[PDB]
């Protein structure tokens, strides 16, 4: 078929299974959450929790679906219909090695929902306790052990594909060991090689040689908010193309429709973007398929504390907040505005 409705599998979402339901997970897990003290405020800080709620939720939107479960199987069907409304065709799972078998079920959930759309899945390895290269690997060869057989278990070319979230917290002389084909723990001609996506954060004088001393395949830039690093500033993204392709790197930007996390950082205003009916995720989107690259990354799904979401949000005033929402546009703008991304994309991959 060309009908220009097919999911695109260079598309990568930044999906968040952390939401729960009393009545599934004993607790509105993640829509109650900690407010976060202030870095640079007062040393005699309460700054107390939002308690997830009806009425008050630990974020500046409203999802459509509610204080949702991500254990619910039916808000998992909707998810995936969601994804193929957007054309995203991979789903990239935040992944934080909680060990315990809650999670499991719902990797195993979101799998077989994910493959009934044909959706693909990656693991989004995030910076849990005592990370280093060895437990990496260890994780490593378990998920592509467990789930590798899996029929929506992503493969580009025949490797799966690992972001890596927050990779500088490991020194390139650790990474090698994992990364290089020489290194003492390699995964390169291995049954556990990955093509493996590193956070590049700051300016090229100490990134690329993070980039390319601790071996990763290519890197991502994960922040919706421009400016926020050099990385996620996308007037720089252009010349980090270029420096990619000059070696054998895969670059993959991340763009976003927006970016408010004040219930939870009430200190953090600066980053607030204004998402203005859409305009910003357009001059985003714009920007990657402007510089060139081969593959995309959105941020986010549902990261709703973030304000990054492009899961459909609704009108919603309690008598605790008045959240904001999609303004002029209808709670699917964003699902549907990326299906046009993903089009002009693909016009000119
Ligand atoms: O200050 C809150 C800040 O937290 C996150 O970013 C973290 C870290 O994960 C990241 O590597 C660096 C990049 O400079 O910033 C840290 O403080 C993230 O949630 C961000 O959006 C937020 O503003
Ligand atoms: O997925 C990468 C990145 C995206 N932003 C959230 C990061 O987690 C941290 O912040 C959230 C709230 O936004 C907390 O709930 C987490 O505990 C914290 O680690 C995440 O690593």
């Amino acid at each position: 078929n060309n009908l220009g409705t097919e999911l695109d599998y260079d598309t990568f979402c930044f999906y968040y299974d952390w939401y729960g339901s009393e009545a599934i997970d004993g607790q509105y897990r993640h829509w109650a959450h900690a407010i976060a003290p202030d870095p640079n405020g007062g040393s005699g800080q309460n700054p107390g929790t939002i308690p997830g709620t009806q009425e008050s939720i630990a974020s500046n939107f409203y999802p459509q679906l509610g204080r949702y479960s991500s254990s619910d199987p039916n808000i998992l069907t909707k998810h995936m219909d969601m994804f193929v409304m957007a054309r995203t065709g991979v789903l990239a799972l935040t992944w934080w090695n909680e060990q315990d078998e809650t999670e499991a079920k719902r990797i195993g959930l979101i799998l077989d929902a994910a493959d009934k759309k044909k959706i693909k899945v990656c693991f989004h390895l995030e910076p849990y306790p005592s990370r280093n290269v060895q437990n990496l690997r260890e994780n490593i060869v378990k998920l592509i052990t467990r789930y590798g057989n899996h029929p929506a278990f992503y493969r580009k070319d025949g490797k799966p594909l690992f972001f890596i979230y927050d990779s500088y917290l490991i020194e390139p002389s650790e990474w090698e060991k994992l990364l290089s084909p020489g290194g003492s723990i390699t995964i390169r001609n291995t049954a556990y090689d990955a093509l493996m996506i590193g956070l590049w954060t700051s300016s090229p004088t100490v990134q690329r040689p993070f980039i390319l001393n601790a071996h990763f395949d290519g890197f991502y830039t994960y922040f919706a908010a421009t400016g926020f690093t050099y990385g996620s500033t996308p007037t720089n993204w252009v010349s980090m193309q270029k420096w990619a392709k000059e070696n054998g790197k895969i670059f993959i930007p991340s763009v976003g429709p927006g970016y408010i996390d004040t219930r939870i950082r009430p200190w953090n205003g600066s980053v607030i973007r204004t998402r203005t009916d859409g305009q910003y995720y357009d001059a985003m989107y714009r920007k990657a398929i402007e510089a060139g690259v081969s593959a995309i990354s959105i941020t986010s799904f549902n990261e709703w504390h973030e304000g990054s979401q492009i899961e459909p949000a609704v009108p919603y005033t309690s008598s605790e907040f008045t959240y904001l929402d999609y303004e002029n546009r209808e709670p699917d703008y964003y699902l549907t505005r990326t299906a046009y991304w993903v089009g002009k994309f693909r016009e000119s991959k």
